[PDB]
C-alpha cells in the first residue's frame, strides 16, 4: 500500500506537469532508457511532448479513474482515463496505460510513446490538418451589413520599380499626393527592416475609385473584415484584430491564423461569429499510413447575428452629433427595439482592423473627448429631464397636485440657512408655477420643492419600481443604474438635487430610454432589446396610468408652447412630446463648470419611436434639441 500510494502520487505529479505545460519536469519523472523501462531519454521525451503537443495546441490534461496495482516486486502498473483540449476541440475519454519503476525510495514512470497519445508505438507520427472558419456577419433589422467580409483594394509600393534619386523622389511625392499619404510615411514604410527592394510594401486600404498609379504603386486585392457604417457605429460594432500567440494560449480552439473581436459586438459575439475550426488530428506509423483518427470534424462557418439597429437611423443619429461629445439612443418603446446607439466622437474601425499606426492610435487615446468611450453604455446624471419621473412619482403617491400653484421668487431657492451658500437654480423667473408650467419652462426649483415635500421615503418607493440595480440582458458591457452611492441620501440637498436629475444619479442612455418608456406604454416599462429575434420583456405598473395621462399632454406643450424649452421642434409639424434637460458637472481640469444638454422625445400619437440624446460638456449655444430635427423626421416617417 505504501508503494501503491507512492505510485499514485508520481502519476499525479506527471499529469500535473503535462497539465501545466512543463514538459521538462514531466520528463524528469521517467525511468532510465532501456527495453522494459523508459523508451527515450529525458531530453528527447521533452522534445517529443514539446513538438507533438505544441503542434496540436494541447492545453489542460485532466484524468480520472486512476488505478495503480502490483505486477512484480519492482514494477507497478497504472491506468486511467484522461481528456485534453486541442485546437480542434476537447479530446475526451482517453485510456492510458503504463508501468512504474520502483528503486531505492523513488517511484518513476516507465515512459513509452503511448503516454503522449494512447495508441502510439516507436516512430509513430502525428498529423494535424485544419480548415479555417469564415466569420459570420452582423446585420441590421433589415439585413443591411454592419460587419461583413468584403474584398478590399490594398495600395502598395514596390521600392524596386520606384527609382533612385530624382525619379524616386518624384514618384513618392506623386503617390503621396494621389492617395492622401504623407511623404515621410511612404519613406518610413519602405525603410522598415523587413523590406526587400523587390517586395510589395503595403501602404493603406483604398476605398472607392482608384486614381492613376505612378511608378511603383500597385493595387492588390485582399479579403478582410469591413464595416460599411465606419465610425458611425464603431463603439457598438467594434473591430477585429489579428489573433496572437497569447490568444491561442488562452483558447486553443481559436484559429491561429484568423481574426478575433477586440471590442464591441465583435468581441461580445466572438464565439458565435468565428465558428469552429474544421480538420483532422490523426496518428500515422513510420510509413505515413493513417493509424488512428483522434479528432475529426468539418468546418462550421460563423453564424450571422441580426440586430434591432436601423442602419439609416444609426448613421443619421451619429452624423447629427457633428463630431461633438455625446450620444443618441433611439427605440421603438412598445417593444424595446434599439434602433440606434450612436456615440460621438468616434474612431475608424476599418483603420483599426486594417493596421493602424502608433500615431493615429495615440491621437484616439489622447483625445480629451475620448472617442473610445461607448457613451450609450456609460452612466451619467440624467439631467433635469428626470423631472418627468419625479413628477410621475409625485402624482402616484398624491404628493403633487397638478393644479397647485407654487410661488417662486427669483432664479435661486434655498430650503433654509442650513444649506449655506448652495441654491437650486432655474433659468426662467416665473412667479406662479404649477406642474404644467414647471415642465414647460424646466423649473428645477419647483421639482426640488416637490421632492423635499414628498420626502425621501416616498421618493425611493417610486424610484425602486424602476430598473435601478438591475442587469439588462444586453450584449453590451454596462453597470446597473443607481439612485445614489448609498441606500440613504442623508442630505436634503442631495434629495432635492436627485429630484431634478442631478445628485449621485448614474443612468446610461440605454437605461434612460428604458425608464422613459413608461410614458409610451401607460406606465409599463419595456426593457430595451438589441437582438432582433429575442422576446419582448416588460415591467407592469411602474408608474400609474393617471400620471401618464397627466404628464404627456404637458410634454406636448414643451414643444408647442411658445416658451417651451423644445419649441424649435414644433417647426417639424409632427406630433411630439418632449422634455429638455441640463446637468451641471464640476471638473478639476477646468476650474469652470461644465454642463450636459439632454433631449427626450417620442411620438405621443402612435408611440412608434422614442429618442434620448445628450451632448457631453457642450460648447456654448449648443444643445441636443437643435441637432435632433433630422432624426425625428426619419423616425416619425418610418416607425409608427
Ligand atoms: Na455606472
Ligand atoms: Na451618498
Ligand atoms: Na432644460
Amino acid at each position: 500500500t505504501q508503494a501503491v500510494e507512492a505510485g499514485e502520487k508520481t502519476v499525479e505529479q506527471f499529469v500535473q506537469a503535462l497539465n501545466k505545460g512543463d514538459y521538462n519536469k514531466a520528463a524528469e519523472m521517467t525511468s532510465k532508457k532501456a527495453a522494459n523501462k523508459s523508451a527515450l531519454s529525458e531530453k528527447e521525451i521533452l522534445d517529443k511532448y514539446q513538438n507533438i503537443y505544441g503542434a496540436a495546441d494541447v492545453k489542460g490534461l485532466q484524468i480520472s479513474n486512476l488505478k495503480v496495482d502490483k505486477k512484480d516486486d519492482s514494477t507497478y502498473s497504472f491506468s486511467y482515463k484522461a481528456k485534453m483540449n486541442t485546437s480542434l476541440g476537447e479530446l475526451k475519454d482517453l485510456s492510458y496505460k503504463g508501468t512504474l519503476d520502483r528503486n531505492d525510495g523513488q517511484t518513476t514512470i516507465n515512459w513509452q510513446p503511448n503516454l503522449v497519445f494512447p495508441e502510439m508505438e516507436g516512430n509513430d507520427k502525428v498529423s494535424l490538418t485544419t480548415q479555417e472558419a469564415a466569420r459570420g456577419n452582423i446585420i441590421d433589422r433589415n439585413g443591411e451589413p454592419l460587419a461583413t467580409t468584403g474584398k478590399l483594394k490594398q495600395l502598395g509600393v514596390v521600392p524596386s520599380k520606384l527609382g533612385d534619386g530624382g525619379e524616386k523622389t518624384a514618384n513618392i511625392k506623386a503617390i503621396a499626393s494621389s492617395f492622401d499619404l504623407t511623404e515621410d510615411a511612404i519613406n518610413q514604410a519602405i525603410s522598415q527592416s523587413w523590406v526587400q527592394p523587390d517586395y510589395f510594401v503595403p501602404l493603406k486600404i483604398i476605398d472607392g475609385a482608384t486614381p492613376e498609379l505612378p511608378a511603383g504603386a500597385t493595387i492588390q486585392e485582399v479579403d478582410g473584415r469591413y464595416y460599411p457604417l465606419g465610425e458611425a457605429a464603431a463603439q457598438l460594432i467594434g473591430y477585429v484584430g489579428d489573433i496572437t500567440a497569447e490568444d491561442i494560449d488562452k483558447n486553443p480552439e481559436l484559429s491561429s491564423n484568423g481574426k478575433i473581436g477586440r471590442s464591441g459586438l465583435e468581441m461580445a459575439f466572438d464565439k458565435d461569429l468565428r465558428g469552429t475550426t474544421g480538420g483532422k488530428l490523426s496518428i500515422t506509423d513510420a510509413d505515413g499510413v493513417e493509424k488512428k483518427v483522434l479528432i475529426e470534424h468539418e468546418v462550421q462557418n460563423g453564424k450571422d447575428i441580426k440586430l434591432t439597429i436601423d442602419a439609416k437611423a444609426q448613421k443619421t443619429a451619429f452624423d447629427s452629433l457633428g463630431g461633438k461629445a455625446g450620444s443618441t439612443v433611439a427605440t421603438t418603446p412598445k417593444t424595446g427595439d434599439l434602433l440606434a446607439l450612436a456615440s460621438s466622437p468616434s474612431y475608424d474601425p476599418n483603420k483599426m482592423t486594417n493596421g493602424i499606426s502608433q500615431e493615429d492610435y495615440k491621437a484616439y487615446e489622447e483625445n480629451p473627448e475620448q472617442p473610445f468611450i461607448s457613451r450609450f453604455a456609460t452612466g451619467y446624471a440624467p439631467g433635469s429631464t428626470f423631472k418627468m419621473i419625479t413628477a410621475a412619482i409625485g402624482l402616484d403617491n398624491g404628493t403633487i397636485d397638478p393644479n397647485e400653484v407654487l410661488t417662486i421668487n427669483g432664479l435661486k431657492w434655498q430650503k433654509d440657512s442650513s444649506w449655506g451658500s448652495y441654491q437650486v437654480t432655474r433659468v426662467s423667473d416665473v412667479s406662479q408655477v404649477d406642474l404644467k408650467t414647471a415642465l414647460i419652462y424646466s423649473d428645477n426649483i419647483y421639482m426640488a420643492q416637490e421632492t423635499l415635500k414628498m420626502g425621501e421615503k416616498k421618493f425611493r418607493i417610486g424610484l425602486d419600481k424602476f430598473i435601478f440595480g438591475e442587469d439588462l440582458d444586453l450584449p453590451i458591457s454596462m453597470n446597473p443604474a443607481q439612485i445614489s452611492n448609498e441606500d440613504s441620501f442623508n442630505s436634503d440637498i442631495l434629495l432635492a438635487d436627485t429630484g431634478y436629475g442631478q445628485g449621485e444619479l448614474l443612468i446610461n442612455p440605454i437605461q434612460q430610454a428604458a425608464m422613459y418608456s413608461v410614458f409610451a406604454n401607460n406606465g409599463t416599462l419595456v426593457y430595451p432589446k438589441l437582438i432582433a429575434d429575442k422576446e419582448t420583456k416588460d415591467k407592469k405598473n411602474v408608474i400609474g396610468e393617471t400620471a401618464v395621462q397627466t404628464i404627456v399632454p404637458d410634454l406636448r406643450e414643451v414643444v408647442q408652447d411658445v416658451n417651451g424649452t423644445a419649441h424649435s421642434l414644433s417647426a417639424l409639424g409632427i406630433p411630439l412630446a418632449a422634455k429638455t434637460g441640463t446637468a451641471e458637472i464640476k471638473e478639476k481640469q477646468d476650474e469652470k463648470g461644465k454642463e450636459n444638454s439632454f433631449l427626450f422625445a417620442f411620438n405621443p400619437d402612435n408611440q412608434g419611436y422614442m429618442m434620448v440624446s445628450m451632448l457631453e460638456n457642450k460648447e456654448d449655444d449648443d444643445s441636443a434639441t437643435k441637432r435632433a430635427s433630422e432624426l425625428l423626421q426619419y423616425l416619425n416617417q418610418n416607425y409608427q
